[PDB]
């Protein structure tokens, strides 16, 4: 699905910075966060989709917040998760379950 129209924004983006990105797909929190481990041991970024939510990981804060902006354009209306260490990972799946979600709009980014 559109999943394939942003691959083009972020496997573009990896020949611009020179970094590793790569997309995958998931079913439960317990099978990825297998993929987060290998990621951040490896300073490697994936961008993750999971029930519908786009989770991204990457040790450089850079690459996820512009990663957002072009899932965000091809998808405004989809949720979205953001990770650097494994303990930040812990951190937004305690906020999933209490409805913490993320807030990114384009009015409250400025």
């Amino acid at each position: 699905g559109s999943d394939e129209e942003i691959r083009k924004k972020l496997e573009e983006l990896a020949k611009r910075k020179g970094k590793d990105l790569q997309l995958r797909r998931y079913n439960d929190p317990n099978e990825v966060e297998k993929s987060i481990r290998e990621a951040l041991k490896k300073g490697r970024t994936l961008i993750i989709i999971i029930n519908g939510v786009f989770v991204v990981v990457s040790t450089d804060e850079d690459l996820i917040r512009e990663i957002k902006r072009l899932i965000k354009e091809s998808n405004p209306n989809k949720k979205t998760l953001d990770v650097t260490t494994e303990e930040d990972l812990e951190e937004v799946l305690r906020r999933i379950k209490k409805g913490s979600w993320s807030l990114e709009h384009h009015h409250h980014h400025h």
